[PDB]
């Protein structure tokens, strides 16, 4: 399928153990992708004081559209050094791996895959 309904857990960037996916912009949507597919992806909500505390280069996901069952389409958009690779809506969060963060929300999205 072009699109997967996705449930993301939202995790506080304080408890964020791997803070981003890897050191290029290829690399870390790639990584971004797999941890997506394989239900291993968080998602943190952008705020003040949040993006210094990870690591870039940064996966966004962001807005395609303006809901399919809940589920609101997004795409990926990378960013390093004030550089973004793609073009997409507003910013729900930025990705990081999963690894047993308790969750304080979900975000259902439909990726476009």
């Amino acid at each position: 399928k072009t699109h997967v309904q996705l449930s993301l857990p939202v995790l506080q960037v304080r408890d964020v153990l791997v803070r981003g996916f890897g050191d290029s912009v290829e690399e870390v949507l790639s990584e971004a992708r797999q941890h997506l597919k394989d239900g291993t992806c968080g998602l943190v909500e952008v705020e003040k004081g949040v993006l210094p505390q990870l690591e870039q280069p940064y996966v966004f996901i962001k807005r395609s559209d303006a809901a399919p069952h809940g589920h609101v389409m997004v795409e990926l958009v990378a960013e390093l050094e004030g550089i973004q690779y793609g073009r997409s809506g507003e910013t729900l969060g930025v990705l990081v791996p999963h690894v047993g963060e308790i969750p304080v929300a979900y975000r259902k999205v439909l990726l476009r895959k």
